[PDB]
């Protein structure tokens, strides 16, 4: 009913009355008093959102990149996904660097983060289906192993990050670089033929 | 009860009459009315069959194709598959080119289509135990990838079709090609040591 | 309530006893009678458990190898397995030759057999993560595809035995071979990251 002032996180952070309306809007994280200050509730909340997106450490603190991360959530294009005609529809948005389902019509999995290529190795645009499935990738190129291997276009794939996720100068090569929980479920949901439809641009490339 | 005369399929085919009667003796594709005549009722029938075993389109007409599945799927040679003593037995009915699984005495996956080596590459008669299963096997002598890969005999093995199943000219050279969703099933189903038992002979070959 | 004294296995073998006494304290093989004589019951758990561990035959006779494989698992050194901070560890007793997986301070999967390398080959102890899963592993060093192949150390992964476990003399090179039903599980349910901790010592190694 109110806020419980006395909990174990920090003082609010900058970001603390912006992230816990955008918070509030995506609707999945809980009790949450969009008042600008830290409670028991919105510390919860906040990472709650943190583990989920792997924004390390989710120590609930509302600092400018858990803001960024739950802005780009809420502002997924959603009516900018052309959805394929068979199977599933995974929706890459280049532009805010996240990723959903669809299937007949409907989100079957809600927007995560994604990094994908950097500058000099944007991910291509389109509609590409998944035509190679891998447990673990070894890729000859850059001599590494990639978990959860979805090859979609002439080797730009899904797979498991193998680097912070959210530090952007570092990666993608022109893969979509995803969380391992995300991946993982994303190997066993998505089948041979399903269209991975890349729209947008990352900004900066 | 009785047949709905109004229905959105096509007049008749010629093997209505035929495939009526095969699909009713199957005795899983729903209420039929063995008549020679299209119904609503009957339609569904046979769209439900055609879906099932990839006939394409499933537009619910009763053509020599669709007759010919059916009347294979009908007469899989049961008694001829030899049952291993350990594990589970895919029976590979090379001359009626469907393939079913048996455990313990009892089937476990009903009879379904797949295409066996053409003309020059039968797929060789035995008892073989799967020892490799990979999710994607690139194939280095005819360089394609073969989802749900499944070797029993010198890279003789079962997977996901990679061509229409139904066009007896182009395929397979060795393999024994499934459908997407039975190939699926069975890489799920099927374990390391498992029997692929392959007898008659694919005619023409 | 009583022994069964007319049963179907042979007369009872040498470690009858101590064979009894072992199984009844692991308590998971059912009704045993702790007196030395051979019954339809205690057969009956001795059974279980040779089935269980991979003994074959599994024949009901309280042998060598029968025992020698209880007092391992029943030895298994469950203090001595420092578990890791995140996700699953893999403890593997190289003392005892068994294996047992925790996580958040519980057993998830009870200790089986395992075979590390042999003289000359040791499995070198420490704390190592899975980098690589593979559902067949080529090994090139040995010319052998391995199993449910999760690779923790250079090389040395966890697998599917290739012979028969419980030959100590014709395995393993470096790598922990398993019976196909704890490989097809741990398989399942361990991820990319788990720690696989190896200590103690194979003994002759």
């Amino acid at each position: 009913a109110t806020p419980t002032t006395d909990h174990d996180c920090g003082k609010a952070g900058e970001y603390q009355k912006d992230l816990e309306t955008t918070l509030a809007s995506l609707a999945d994280y809980g009790t949450i008093f969009a008042d600008g200050k830290q409670s028991k509730e919105d510390c919860a909340a906040i990472k709650k959102f943190q583990k989920r997106m792997g924004i390390q450490p989710a120590e609930g603190y509302a600092g400018k990149l858990t803001l960024d991360v739950a802005q780009r959530i809420a502002k997924s294009s959603f009516d900018k996904c052309q959805e394929a005609k068979k199977g599933k529809t995974v929706c890459v948005d280049l532009t805010h660097q996240t990723l959903w389902v669809v299937e007949d019509g409907k989100r079957i999995f809600e927007p995560t983060v994604v990094r994908t290529g950097m500058a000099g190795y944007a991910t291509q645009p389109g509609a590409w289906k998944i035509f190679v499935k891998e447990g673990t990738h070894w890729s000859k190129k850059y001599k590494v192993w990639l978990p959860y291997w979805q090859n979609f276009n002439n080797g730009e794939g899904l797979h498991t990050t193998t680097t912070y996720i959210h530090e952007p100068w570092i990666g993608s090569h022109g893969c979509v670089n995803l969380l391992p929980s995300d991946s993982k479920k994303l190997y066993e949901m998505l089948d041979f033929g399903d269209t991975v439809q890349v729209f947008g641009n990352r900004p900066g490339t």
